[PDB]
């Protein structure tokens, strides 16, 4: 039995390190954000909220551990607020890392809406709401959810706790009850996999409307080639027809507006001819459409390609930062699920139960890093602020 503050000292030591990382770097996205107004949207603001709620990783919830890993004497409902503080922080996340996934859904599944519909003002508003609801999940135990009615008092005495206090240990006050089907499954696994759903949608959705960007560029171009080889004015008409068709609907910003202006027109031209029973006019009056085609449509169906690679790619970034709450969170969770489902087995070690603690708290750390790699506006941003 090494004296126990070997084991502690590492510990919190590297609890410490983890707080200055959480700290520096979150603080480092926040002034980005206040700094920048390219960075000043809805999107960011859910980025923001959840960088605070990191930046209290660091210098409460991380403060709160070290303290409740000491089994120190207190009061049982002071201890829960110790114990439970790191849950109103996660539930946090959880709630805007759950916005973040839903604004940008949003945002490619109604682009046309979007401003009118997400604003800065409302954004505000759901972050206060949320951290409200966070405090209320979290703080649960605080309303009467907890063993203080039931203390563990052979511990008291021998740590030689006052009355009315306990071993302040989080474990014997809070439920694993709680913690397994309340916290867990109801208020994180829950929202994650809503989270899932949503990213699916927003992938598939773009995979859809890039499908059909490209369909509508080689319908217009299978249907030139018909009329190249049609023989009589009919046939030239039908697929000017579907043309037609396909223009106004690709027209769902001048000069991409004068562009398909001019192609409905030339359309519009052709059909005239071919109603008319002018063939051959019919048919050199549709390979106009082949200028328009070079000098407007393109360059829409490109600048269209672009914008959707670019909500895809940010898309991956915001689901690389939930899958990474996920994989710091959920060693922990799992664990709790096996102390309360398996009572039967050999509660998991304590080195694991630290090693477990730290893994999610480091969460707090990696955010920052995402953005840097992932995103040009916030990298270049970072440069400006390190290099000042
Ligand atoms: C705005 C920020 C900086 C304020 C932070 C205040 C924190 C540190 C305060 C507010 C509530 C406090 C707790 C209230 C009650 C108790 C019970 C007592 O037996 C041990 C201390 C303990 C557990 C306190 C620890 C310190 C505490 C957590
Ligand atoms: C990648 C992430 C999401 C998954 C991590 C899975 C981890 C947390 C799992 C995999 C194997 C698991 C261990 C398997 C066996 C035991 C022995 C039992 O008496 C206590 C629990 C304990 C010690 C488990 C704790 C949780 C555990 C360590
Ligand atoms: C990973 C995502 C998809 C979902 C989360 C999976 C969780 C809920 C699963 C994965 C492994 C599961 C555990 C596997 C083994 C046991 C031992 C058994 O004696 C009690 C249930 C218990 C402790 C399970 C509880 C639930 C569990 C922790
Ligand atoms: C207890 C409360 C203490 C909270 C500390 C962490 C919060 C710090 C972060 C709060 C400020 C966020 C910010 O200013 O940047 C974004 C805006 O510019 C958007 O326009
Ligand atoms: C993701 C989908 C959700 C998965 C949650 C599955 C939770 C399943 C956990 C039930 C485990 C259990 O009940 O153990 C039996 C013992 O209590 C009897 O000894
Ligand atoms: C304990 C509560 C701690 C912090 C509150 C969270 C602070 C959350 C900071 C988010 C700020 C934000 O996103 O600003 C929105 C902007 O005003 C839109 O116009
Ligand atoms: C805005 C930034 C401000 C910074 C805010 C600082 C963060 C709080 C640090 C530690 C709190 C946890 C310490 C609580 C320790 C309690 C120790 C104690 O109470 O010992 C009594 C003994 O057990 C007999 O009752
Ligand atoms: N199970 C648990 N324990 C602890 N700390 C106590 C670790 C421990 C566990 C058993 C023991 O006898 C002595 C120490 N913190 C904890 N935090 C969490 C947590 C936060 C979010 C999900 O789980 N679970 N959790
Ligand atoms: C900063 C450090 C606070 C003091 C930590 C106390 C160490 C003893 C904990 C233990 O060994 O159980
Ligand atoms: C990321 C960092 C990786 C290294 C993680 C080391 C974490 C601490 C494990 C130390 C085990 C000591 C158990 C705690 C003793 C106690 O305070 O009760
Ligand atoms: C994680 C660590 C990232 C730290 C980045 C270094 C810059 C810190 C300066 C600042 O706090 O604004
Ligand atoms: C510990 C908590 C510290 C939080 C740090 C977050 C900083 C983000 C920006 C908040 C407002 C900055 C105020 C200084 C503005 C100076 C200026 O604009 O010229
Ligand atoms: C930026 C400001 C952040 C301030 C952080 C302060 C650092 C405090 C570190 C942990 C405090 C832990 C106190 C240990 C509990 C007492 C042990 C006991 O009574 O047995
Ligand atoms: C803001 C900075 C405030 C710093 C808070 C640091 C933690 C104080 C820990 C108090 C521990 C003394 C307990 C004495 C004892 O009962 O053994
Ligand atoms: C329940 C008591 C806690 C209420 C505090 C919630 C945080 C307040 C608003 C966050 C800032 C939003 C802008
Ligand atoms: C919002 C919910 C927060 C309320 C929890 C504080 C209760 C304090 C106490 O138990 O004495
Ligand atoms: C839903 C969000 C609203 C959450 C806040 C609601 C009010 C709860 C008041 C809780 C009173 C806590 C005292 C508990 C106690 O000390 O025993
Ligand atoms: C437990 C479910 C994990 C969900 C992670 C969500 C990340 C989205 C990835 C696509
Ligand atoms: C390396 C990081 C830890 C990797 C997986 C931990 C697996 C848990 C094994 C400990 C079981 C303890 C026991 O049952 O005696
Ligand atoms: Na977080």
């Amino acid at each position: 039995g090494a004296p126990p503050i070997m084991g502690s000292s590492v510990y919190i030591t590297v609890e410490l390190a983890i707080a200055v990382l959480a700290i520096l770097g979150n603080v480092l996205v926040c002034w980005a954000v206040w700094l920048n107004s390219n960075l000043q949207n809805v999107t960011n603001y859910f980025v923001v909220s959840l960088a605070a709620a990191d930046i209290l990783v660091g210098v409460l919830a991380i403060p709160f551990a070290i303290t409740i890993s000491t089994g120190f004497c207190a009061a049982c409902h002071g201890c829960l607020f110790i114990a439970c503080f790191v849950l109103v922080l996660a539930q946090s996340s959880i709630f805007s890392l759950l916005a973040i996934a839903i604004d940008r859904y949003i945002a490619i599944a109604i682009p046309l809406r979007y401003n009118g519909l997400v604003t800065g003002t409302r954004a505000a508003g759901i972050i206060a709401i949320c951290w409200v609801l966070s405090f209320a999940i979290g703080l649960t135990p605080m309303l009467g959810w907890n063993n203080c009615g039931q203390p563990k008092e052979g511990k008291a005495h021998s740590q030689g706790c006052g009355e009315g206090q306990v071993a302040c240990l989080f474990e014997d006050v809070v439920p694993m009850n709680y913690m397994v089907y309340f916290n867990f499954f109801a208020c994180v696994l829950v929202p994650l996999l809503l989270m899932l759903g949503v990213y699916l949608r927003i992938f598939a959705a773009a995979r859809r409307q890039l499908a059909d960007l490209e369909d509508n560029w080689e319908t217009l171009n299978d249907n030139l080639k018909v009329i190249e080889k049609a023989d009589n004015a009919a046939q030239v008409k039908d697929a000017l027809t579907k043309m037609r068709a396909a223009a106004l609907d690709a027209q769902k910003m001048k000069d991409f507006r004068h562009g398909f202006d001019i192609l409905v027109g030339q359309i519009d031209d052709a059909l005239k001819l071919a109603n008319e029973g002018k063939v051959k006019e019919a048919q050199a009056a549709a390979e106009q459409l082949k200028t328009t085609r070079n000098a407007y449509i393109q360059k829409y169906l490109e600048r269209a390609r672009s914008t959707l690679q670019k909500e895809v790619h940010a898309a991956k970034s915001a689901a690389i930062i939930a899958g990474l709450f996920a994989l710091c969170w959920l060693p922990l969770h799992i664990i709790n699920c096996f102390t309360f489902f398996c009572p039967d087995c050999s509660h998991a070690p304590l080195w694991l139960m630290y090693l477990a603690i730290v893994l999610a708290h480091t969460n707090s750390v990696v955010n920052p890093f995402i953005y840097a790699y992932r995103i040009r506006e916030f990298r270049q941003t970072f440069r400006k602020i390190i290099r000042s």
